[PDB]
């Protein structure tokens, strides 16, 4: 069985887009190389937010580049992107220690049903 070991907790907390620009913009704000292996996990999602699940045909083995993003996207597999910003946010936080998260919104007005 899989579970969590601190403490998995949620608080009714989603990430809007607004945390995701800022969190795709930390990761080429650091001068730092953490490798490869999160350079994909950070395309996975930015994928799935954007476009969904990896619906795009497998590169080929010569394609080494083109696999290796493949298999990131790839992973998440029915992952909707709701989820996907989330997760890419979840990342990007997780490597900076400090972060403001400024999560702020209008209400804005509708229109209403009206022709001439």
């Amino acid at each position: 069985g899989s579970s969590g070991s601190s403490g998995m907790n949620r608080t009714a907390m989603r990430a809007s887009q607004k945390d995701f620009e800022n969190s795709m913009n930390q990761v080429k704000l650091l001068k730092k190389d953490p490798g490869n292996e999160v350079k994909l996990k950070l395309y996975a999602l930015y994928k799935q937010a954007t476009e969904g699940p990896c619906n795009m045909p497998k590169p080929g083995v010569f394609d080494l580049i083109n696999k290796a993003k493949w298999d990131a996207w790839n992973a998440l597999g029915s992952l909707p992107k709701e989820a996907a910003r989330q997760n890419y946010v979840d990342l990007v936080s997780s490597l900076s220690p400090s972060l403001e998260s400024s999560s702020q919104v209008e209400p804005g007005t509708d229109s209403g049903p009206s022709s001439g």
